[PDB]
């Protein structure tokens, strides 16, 4: 019960609009990555869509606590991918662009005592941390033996 | 194993994108219906959002069977709606555009003798005129009783 503030609502309804590509693009790569047999980088970005669900939860909580409702930006293209390593990086592009709204939209709601809802996505930054530190790794690892090299490194014996 | 069909890969990588926003809108609306305590709305959206799920798991093995990957046209806004009329009416607009671009894929798919990707599609196609029934039923009754009458009756005793 309260009427937050309209410029913070507006940042939540984007960052939910991020989450949602997040799901979608993380639930086509996980299934491509299976397909691939690829079992370690499906388990994954697997996991992280659920970490992005999470997230989309408690924005739509906090909108609707807030007395807005979900109404969404254009959610636009998503970039796919047609190897794993453009895959990764399209993850990548999503994540960062994703962790700078939400350090903008941490520093909007701080500036106008808005704690709770500032608190919130200071919780979900430090996941979206975790999310590109994996990314980061996995892209450099593919920089240093090779795509090919990489992808032969993921076969279990 | 074999190469499919470049329009019909093509069909099944529109299908897919719709189900990905019809996944995106139910799972937001069932979260609002929830919030209303209209728990027989959230209910049938939340449970018809896992049927999207499988058609776009029954659409992804397709496209890889067919040797094709997932790429997607923009997926574009999502008009949630501001209240319980506009959210279903919605609904039904993406269900009705989603049954046109089925039927014509499965003309197609029938036509050059991919039977495999017709059948399908014809599977999916019932599960969405279910879809469609069920928001023009609830949409013949808030005409019926008028919004507020219908909200009223979603209350339970």
């Amino acid at each position: 019960a309260m009427k937050g503030d309209t410029k913070v609502i507006n940042y939540l309804n984007k960052l939910l609009g991020n989450e949602l590509v997040a799901i979608n693009q993380y639930f086509l790569h996980a299934r491509m990555f299976k397909n691939w047999g690829l079992k370690r980088l499906n388990d994954v970005e697997f996991r992280e869509s659920i970490d992005e669900m999470k997230h989309a939860d408690r924005y739509i909580e906090r909108i609707l606590f807030l007395e807005g409702l979900p109404n969404l930006q254009d959610l636009g293209k998503l970039n796919i991918g047609e190897d794993v390593e453009e895959m990764l990086r399209s993850d990548l592009a999503l994540e960062l662009d994703g962790a700078k709204n939400l350090r903008e939209a941490i520093g909007y709601a701080d500036s106008v005592r808005d704690y709770v809802s500032r608190d919130m996505m200071i919780e979900i930054l430090r996941d979206e941390e975790g999310h590109i530190d994996w990314l980061e790794t996995e892209l450099d690892l593919i920089q240093k033996m090779g795509l090919q090299n990489y992808l032969q490194a993921q076969i279990r014996e």
